[PDB]
């Protein structure tokens, strides 16, 4: 039922996540090939890579009102925690909002399935990372994607008429998990997979 072709994708969808949410964000000065925003949330110190479009976005010091979705991940960095992306404005009020996921799969026999969720929107401002992240893991332990099959596309359908892309067969590229945007503003989610 698992196809080793699919091995790192599905080992790195699979991962556990971390959300830390009101936080505040430390940036130190520059050491390296690239600039971290800091978050204490317990008896660590997070180092969350400021990639894409964060590094002009985040100035050096203290940032407070950040959201953060992690994934921790192993790096050339030599940090014991450290996570790519996913930082967000923090709630300024409740959300409560769904958006209906509606996946469409054809296996290697080419059987076509169809199947429905809803996606649980709790946030304002949601990274591109998150989006990608817990809807791969979803399709992965509910649709077996990463097992026969391991190709196609999440899009994200915004009301005000735009969209973003998630293709499956490469893991998101590092610079759009730093993306935001507006959560409240989803209107459903189209899953593609062959
Ligand atoms: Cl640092």
């Amino acid at each position: 039922e698992i196809n080793p072709k699919f091995k790192d994708l599905r080992a790195y969808y699979t991962k556990p996540s971390l959300e830390f949410k009101n936080e505040i964000g430390i940036i130190l000065k520059k050491w390296t090939t690239i600039r971290f925003m800091n978050v204490v949330p317990d008896y660590f110190i997070y180092k969350i890579a400021l990639v894409g479009k964060d590094d002009k976005k985040y100035g050096e010091g203290v940032h407070r009102n950040v959201d953060v979705f992690v994934v921790l991940e192993e790096n050339n960095y030599n940090l014991e925690k450290y996570s790519v992306g996913g930082i967000t404005k923090s709630n300024s009020k409740k959300v409560d909002h769904k958006a209906g996921v509606r996946i469409t799969k054809e296996d290697n026999k080419g059987t076509i399935s169809h199947d429905v969720s809803e996606f649980k929107i709790t946030k304002e401002q949601i990274s591109l990372k998150e989006l990608d992240f817990k809807l791969r893991k979803q399709l992965i332990e509910k649709n077996n994607l990463y097992g026969n099959v391991g190709s196609g596309k999440i899009v994200i359908k915004m009301k005000n008429g735009g969209k973003y892309t998630f293709e499956l067969h490469k893991k998101l590229q590092e610079n759009r998990m730093a993306d935001v945007i507006d959560g409240t503003n989803i209107d459903n989610i189209e899953v593609n997979i062959k």
